[PDB]
């Protein structure tokens, strides 16, 4: 996240952190105790068997108890189009059920077809990039964003931060975008750059997919 801000220590307690050897490169949203969703350029092209699931995390430097790590055990793909990045979900079931507390937590998502009208404040969050010359992130960072429909496509959920240059970064992907406490996106991709100030951030849209993701985690 370019030009957010730490989060409060296990807010948002379905926030996903996607690693390769410790390594984070992705993140992801719980939606079951055993579901997490992510984008789906982000498994595309790394070593699934390699992946590795962490749940209940906050600063990724340090050791953390209140994390819980699983494996990928099946992919579930709606007709990704690696091209255009259109499509850009995928769900990921893992080897196990997730013990539900106070840090890891089953998120909301929204009614099928729920289109965000232009305006709307949204949450963005991750542990992506902080822009340049300013290094990764190692708490959890979020960030205040509004809807915007302008330089969006129809298959997507953008988001702008007006007043200055902020917004998603690489890691980020994979995010979820919080909009009344139900997960509305899925950061899928920039243009011109990391908080480029010219084009809005691109998110996956799950409203468009909720009768796809309830068809597998039912
Ligand atoms: C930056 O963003 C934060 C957080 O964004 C909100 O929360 C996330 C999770 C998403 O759902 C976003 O869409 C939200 O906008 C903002 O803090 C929120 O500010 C609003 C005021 O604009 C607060 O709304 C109040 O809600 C009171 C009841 O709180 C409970 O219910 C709300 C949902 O209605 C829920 O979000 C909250 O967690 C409680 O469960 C209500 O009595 C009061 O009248 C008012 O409506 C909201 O509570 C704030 N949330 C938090 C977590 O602080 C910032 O305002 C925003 N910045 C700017 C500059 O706008
Ligand atoms: C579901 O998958 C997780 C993760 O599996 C790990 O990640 C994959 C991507 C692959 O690289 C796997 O080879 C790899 O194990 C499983 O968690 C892991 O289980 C193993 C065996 O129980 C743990 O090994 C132990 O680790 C402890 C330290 O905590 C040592 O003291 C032991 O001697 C032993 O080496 C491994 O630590 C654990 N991973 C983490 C991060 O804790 C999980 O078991 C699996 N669940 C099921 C039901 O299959
Ligand atoms: C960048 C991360 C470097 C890294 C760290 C640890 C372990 C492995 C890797 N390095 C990969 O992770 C690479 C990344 C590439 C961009 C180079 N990636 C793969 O090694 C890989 C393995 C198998 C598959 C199978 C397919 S094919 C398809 O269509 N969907 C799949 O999952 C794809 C990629």
């Amino acid at each position: 996240i370019v030009g957010g801000r730490r989060a409060r220590p296990h807010a948002w307690p379905f926030m996903v952190s996607l690693q390769l050897r410790g390594g984070h490169f992705c993140g992801a949203t719980l939606i079951a105790p055993n579901f997490v969703m992510s984008a789906a350029h982000c498994v595309a092209n790394v070593n699934v068997r390699a992946v590795r699931v962490v749940l209940g995390a906050h600063n990724l430097s340090r050791r953390e108890p209140t994390r819980q790590v699983f494996a990928v055990q099946r992919i579930f793909e709606n007709g990704y189009d690696p091209v255009n990045l259109l499509n850009d979900i995928v769900i990921l079931q893992l080897n196990g059920s997730a013990t539900i507390n106070a840090n890891v937590q089953v998120a909301q998502l929204p009614a099928q077809g729920r289109r965000l009208g232009n305006g709307v404040q949204c949450l963005a969050m991750g542990w992506g990039l902080l822009g340049r010359n300013r290094g990764i992130a190692s708490v959890l960072q979020e960030l205040n964003v509004t809807v915007v429909t302008s330089l969006c496509r129809r298959s997507n959920v953008c988001t702008l931060v007006r007043g200055r240059q902020a917004g998603v970064c690489f890691g980020d992907s994979g995010s979820p975008l919080v909009c009344n406490g139900l997960i509305h996106g899925i950061a899928s991709f920039v243009r011109g750059g990391c908080a480029s100030g010219l084009y809005p951030d691109a998110f996956a849209p799950v409203a468009q997919f909720v009768n796809w993701i309830d068809s597998i985690i039912q």
